[PDB]
């Protein structure tokens, strides 16, 4: 069975909507997205369906794009680092379960590349 999806809603938590979370999203969440690699990222692992019974056996916090983009489209966070550590922990979990030459290894560099090159230009707080 899945765990369930990490949280996209709290209204308890502090939020805001500062330039560098506008950019995360316009920027570097689309860029990702909308990339030919996305696809595996766009929504939590499926343990269930892929038959990977011991992926949340070993990935303790899992992280997916869904997720990302939800928590943005909500403005669920309070700083860009909140939202550059999902990003990370993503790309880190993919890495830690898998095979290094892997199939799904490759995209995640693929998609972890543009990251880092668009958050490189992350605008300084307005
Ligand atoms: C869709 O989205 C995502 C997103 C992901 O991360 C974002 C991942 C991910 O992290 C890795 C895997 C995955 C890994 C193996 C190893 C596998 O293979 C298991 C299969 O039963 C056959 N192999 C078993 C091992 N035997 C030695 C050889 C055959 C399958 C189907 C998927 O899938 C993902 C899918």
């Amino acid at each position: 069975m899945n765990p369930p999806p990490p949280e996209t809603s709290n209204p308890n938590k502090p939020k805001r909507q500062t330039n560098q979370l506008q950019y995360l999203l316009r920027v570097v969440l689309k860029t990702l997205w909308k990339h030919q690699f996305a696809w595996p990222f766009q929504q939590p692992v499926d343990a269930v369906k892929l038959n990977l019974p011991d992926y949340y056996k070993i990935i303790k916090t899992p992280m997916d794009m869904g997720t990302i983009k939800k928590r943005l489209e909500n403005n669920y966070y309070w700083n860009a680092q909140e939202c550059i550590q999902d990003f990370n922990t993503m790309f880190t979990n993919c890495y830690i379960y898998n095979k290094p030459g892997d199939d799904i290894v490759l995209m995640a560099e693929a998609l972890e590349k543009l990251f880092l090159q668009k958050i490189n230009e992350l605008p300084t707080e307005e």
